[PDB]
């Protein structure tokens, strides 16, 4: 009936790191997916009360989203590139885990998806 409240996007206490992968996280991977037609669904947390899902937050326990991931990079809240994936990863998860094979989101994500994967096998080294 309420929606929980969003990941945590900045922690004083977590030590700070800017290497070439989480630039490229950024500059590259994030901004291919951020300006893509099907991203809006996935920039900001799953509104599970205006969409009326109260069973969403039921289910995932983990929830991820594209401006959560953009605040993070921002906030260098990443240590490193692996944490930022993990990330993109759970957010992608998700969609696969509420939804099901076919559904327009389900399609959606997976378009993204492939193209995440395809800016992640040209990731710098450290
Ligand atoms: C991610 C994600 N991962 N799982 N889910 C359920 C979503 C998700 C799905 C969303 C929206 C936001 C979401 F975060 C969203 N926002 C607004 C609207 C309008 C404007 C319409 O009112 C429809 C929306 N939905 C739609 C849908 C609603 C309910 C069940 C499934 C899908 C999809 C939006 C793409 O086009 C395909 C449907």
């Amino acid at each position: 009936h309420m929606n929980p409240p969003p990941p945590e996007t900045s922690n004083p206490n977590k030590p700070k790191r800017q290497t070439n992968q989480l630039q490229y996280l950024l500059r590259v991977v994030l901004k291919t997916l951020w300006k893509h037609q099907f991203a809006w669904p996935f920039q900001q947390p799953v509104d599970a009360v205006k969409l009326n899902l109260p069973d969403y937050y039921k289910i995932i326990k983990t929830p991820m989203d594209m401006g959560t991931i953009k605040k993070r990079l921002e906030n260098n809240y990443y240590w490193n590139a692996q944490e930022c994936i993990q990330d993109f990863n759970t957010m992608f998860t998700n969609c696969y885990i509420y939804n099901k094979p076919g559904d327009d989101i389900v399609l959606m994500a997976e378009a993204l998806e492939k193209l995440f994967l395809q800016k992640i096998n040209e990731l710098p080294t450290e």
